[PDB]
């Protein structure tokens, strides 16, 4: 009988008493949610002074009753079915390599507002770490790659640009020597003036030797570098896709031609093997960092507690490109003692657009989300 109370925007307050390493704050947000689109719209201030901690470690603590579930998974909402009662949402968040927040909430209608009422203790914090420190990205649209991500590209693209050099020296003069061409028996710029150091070998029998697409390999090269080093800098989510299959054709490509060079051609290409190493981590990024754009919380039941439970994994964006993680655990327990539906396993999958408002001088964050449920399963 809740999800009648959630058909229509629904008023929202938030309130939060915290403490993070003696710290002590507060928080209030007030907004609305409808629940038809899975859509939150919020505004929080700091009613202390400034935060002590950054806003985006917080965005999971500060109303999942919220989220769109299809209709064929409409049995499976249990935070509806617990309105107007409410429920508690109690979570241990686990900064890796850093303090712990340990968080209590009472989510409930008072009247006709949807109420969440948070306690938060914060603990074993370094005060010069990424939480304290304050070294978390709120929102750039454009940051830092990493220097790993910086090294890795710029390498790549020395070493295509060199292989371009051989090749035209090679082609201009025929007595030249590149610094990879060792005496007699160790020779690059045999190796990338070979059939597959042009379109990977292939791009002449399928699309004909003639075309533009059968470039000297090196060009591909610049231009995935160059495009890999750009997309590290996005935060967007068809950036981190791009990077994944550009790195997987990269990765298919270097295979091969790492089989041609053994037991094809027998020859030792230094550069060779540098790139197919550079590709290789590349490859690991990207697939590291198509895990890291994905919020996703994992819902189970809990029929000892009448509750559910709720394990997932949050990746803040650090200032210098790295990532700082905070493992996320989660019970609720229903306030009344009237049935709630005890749903089968799935996830929540969460969009957040954090933002300013020009027009308030308080510490303060506005938020944007979007929630709907999917990947309902019978199983485990
Ligand atoms: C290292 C280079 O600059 C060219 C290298 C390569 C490696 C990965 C992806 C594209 C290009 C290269 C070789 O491995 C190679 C190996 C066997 C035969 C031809 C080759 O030509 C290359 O372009």
């Amino acid at each position: 009988k809740g999800e009648e109370l959630f058909t229509g925007v629904v008023p929202i307050l938030v309130e939060l008493d915290g403490d993070v390493n003696g710290h002590k704050f507060s928080v209030r947000g007030e907004g609305e949610g409808d629940a038809t689109n899975g859509k939150l719209t919020l505004k929080f201030i700091c009613t202390t002074g400034k935060l002590p901690v950054p806003w985006p470690t917080l965005v999971t603590t500060l109303v999942q009753c919220f989220s769109r579930y299809p209709d064929h998974m409409k049995r499976h909402d249990f935070f509806k079915s617990a309105m107007p009662e409410g429920y508690v949402q109690e979570r241990t968040i686990s900064f890796k390599d850093d303090g712990t927040y340990k968080t209590r909430a009472e989510v409930k209608f008072e009247g006709d507002t949807l109420v969440n009422r948070i306690e938060l203790k914060g603990i074993d914090f370094k005060e010069d770490g990424n939480i304290l420190g304050h070294k978390l990205e709120y929102n750039s649209t454009w940051g830092s790659p990493g220097w790993v991500r910086l090294a890795l590209c710029l390498t790549g693209l020395v070493l295509s640009l060199y292989a371009l050099h051989v090749k035209a020296a090679r082609a201009r003069d025929r007595d030249y020597r590149a610094l990879c061409d060792v005496g007699t028996a160790i020779s690059c710029s045999r190796v990338f003036s070979s059939r597959w150091g042009r379109g990977f070998g292939l791009v002449e029998h399928v699309l004909g030797q003639d075309s533009i697409l059968n470039q000297s390999n090196s060009i591909f090269g610049c231009i995935f570098y160059t495009l890999q080093l750009l997309l590290g800098c996005l935060r967007t989510r068809w950036a981190s896709v791009l990077m994944l299959l550009s790195s997987l054709v990269s990765l298919a490509g270097s295979v091969y031609l790492a089989w041609i060079l053994f037991f094809v051609l027998y020859d030792f290409c230094i550069v060779c093997i540098t790139t197919y190493a550079i590709n290789v981590s590349l490859m690991w990024l990207s697939f590291r960092k198509v895990q890291e754009n994905s919020h996703n919380v994992y819902i189970t039941a809990d029929k000892q507690k009448n509750g559910i439970k709720a394990n997932f994994k949050i990746r803040h964006n650090v200032e210098d490109g790295s990532v700082q993680l905070a493992d996320h655990y989660q019970q609720n327990t229903p306030i009344g003692d009237g049935p709630v539906l005890l749903p089968d396993n799935h996830y929540l999958s969460t969009q957040s657009v954090l933002s300013k408002d020009p027009n308030e001088k308080r510490d303060h964050m506005v938020l944007l989300e979007f929630v709907t449920a999917a990947g309902i399963t019978h199983h485990h």
